[PDB]
């Protein structure tokens, strides 16, 4: 069987699963639910959530603008697939792959280039928001609304949103990395989710990527965390190698002198634990970088770290 | 005793454009006429050349700290680090810091500062702004550029991101142009430490390009990005390093539903390919087709017409 391996990068040679940038650090976390829908695939290679493969297509949307409406979330925008094709809302997935996976607002711009009859092949590019709090934000049903910088220059043509950044919004509704917004809107429950993740083993907690995203005003430190970067589950995809046990042993090494700096267990649903107690962001040399170890099982005791 | 060279299996709109942070819309054959672009550089044994770097998402972006206002247009100097953070060394053989844009034109996106120090640390702020590449003070290999931004009143001297999001042409007679490098170190110096140039170098053949079509941010650019290989396969290569045998890998453009060969193109070992045709040709494929590799030829070689 297909021997099963990690790529071989250092933190800042990783991206963001769940926002478009670099690994800043690694951080685990004291146990409280953790359910993210980006960044999620299993050890041999299955993408669940709302998870696909382009570190560009992550809190990104593609799609056409086709309405405004009076409220502050003013511009419907009827989405596509990422890749153009039109979007299926009775999918088995919780909304388009790539859409927000928690509360908060995304900033970045819209912009458009035009078909049809209307100044075919012209062009324009703003600010935008998008807040996940929204009533209208409803990806899942296969429409989020925008607020824009100039309402006189935007039309209804094929639209892009690239992300920069996260914030808490103005009125008050708070950044929450944890929470999942409603992908179908009010009063409807979440479907097709990746499942819940936590310890199982007494003595560990999660570890996470760490990402410091932009923000657009205030202090929020734009903590985004991920449970395994893009670019392993790009490689998982790729080498859908079998997963031998529930549990791949991992140890962080420095390449420079060879030696094991802490070991850490990859679950086969693709999270990271380690044995210790208490919230505590590491401090490891910058060339360092996991290594599959070995299959084990889930009553493996880690050392401490 | 060869590692086996191997692409990864990925659809057109599975790759990113190794040269702007979008992914590949289409395959595109050009008529031979200079092509030698500094990102999505990389030997099918896994070195990276130019201004390349691995992540997509440091492809034409910036990091640094704004240390000095200018009354010009280009007001803004942003001196420069590395996109990992650390301290840009202008010493380095590289053509500039990776991820630098490789075309003449304007990038548009975002600037995104967060204090450090002692004035409101943690403070955030972020808005529009432009990068001309045109600039002179387009000096990124010395250690800085300058930016454009929208609100010159909510600007500190504090750490700086720039994430691309489109290109557009300049101002008044300077035109978007893929193909022209900027001068890293501006007006009257060379460049320097870059990957070399590429041609066909047999009669009948053509590049073909990945090409994606990037926003612009007003007029009618088609905004045309076209790079040697992808994202990934850079990625792909830097893992693996396989062994080149020969200076020309020979790959088939295949559709896995049916099993078929669609054609045949020369990926050459310093990272680019070649194919049969004459004319410029946007190639029309099905959605599942990939490339993979076939086996190691060289220079002699005869492609099948595309
Ligand atoms: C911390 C600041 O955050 C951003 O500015 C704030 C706005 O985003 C908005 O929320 O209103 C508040 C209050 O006016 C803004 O903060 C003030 O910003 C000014 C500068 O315009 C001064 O810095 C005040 O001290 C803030 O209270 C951002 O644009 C700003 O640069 C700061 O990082
Ligand atoms: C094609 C338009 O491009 C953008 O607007 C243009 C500006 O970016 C700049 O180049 O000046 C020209 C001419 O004034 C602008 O075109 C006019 O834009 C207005 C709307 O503001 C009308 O569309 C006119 O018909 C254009 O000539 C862009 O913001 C705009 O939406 C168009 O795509
Ligand atoms: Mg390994
Ligand atoms: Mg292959």
């Amino acid at each position: 069987s297909k021997p099963f391996s990690l790529p071989i990068l250092t933190l800042s040679e990783l991206t963001n699963s769940r926002f478009p940038v670099p690994i800043d650090s690694l951080f685990t976390a004291q146990n409280n639910q953790v359910q993210c829908q980006n960044g999620r695939c299993t050890l041999d290679g299955e993408l669940q959530g709302t998870t696909q493969l382009l570190p560009t297509g992550i809190c990104a949307f593609r799609g056409r603008v086709t309405a405004q409406i009076n409220q502050r979330d003013r511009w419907h925008m009827q989405l596509q697939n990422l890749n153009g094709t039109t979007y299926d809302p009775t999918d088995d997935v919780p909304a388009p792959l790539g859409t927000p996976d928690f509360k908060g607002v995304v900033f970045g711009m819209v912009s458009q280039r035009n078909v049809g009859n209307d100044a075919p092949g012209s062009t324009r590019a703003q600010q935008a928001w998008v807040s996940t709090y929204s009533p209208q934000f409803v990806p899942k049903l296969g429409s989020v609304n925008l607020r824009i910088s100039d309402n006189d220059d935007f039309q209804f043509q094929p639209t892009k949103f690239t992300p920069v950044g996260v914030n808490d919004d103005d009125d008050g509704h708070p950044f929450r990395q944890w929470e999942l917004p409603n992908y179908s809107g009010e009063l409807t429950l979440n479907m097709n989710l990746a499942p819940p993740v936590a310890p199982n083993f007494p003595g560990e907690q999660l570890l996470f990527f760490r990402s410091f995203v932009p923000c657009s005003g205030g202090y929020n430190q734009g903590i985004i965390d991920c449970l395994i970067p893009q670019e392993w589950i790009q490689h998982f995809y790729q080498e859908s190698a079998p997963s031998q046990s529930d549990v791949a042993l991992i140890r962080y090494v420095n390449p420079d002198t060879g030696r094991t700096l802490f070991e850490a267990k990859l679950h086969r649903s693709g999270y990271i634990t380690v044995a210790h107690s208490g919230d505590y962001p590491l401090v490891v040399p910058a060339n360092g970088h996991f290594r599959f170890d070995s299959w084990v099982n889930q009553f493996y005791s880690l050392a401490p770290m």
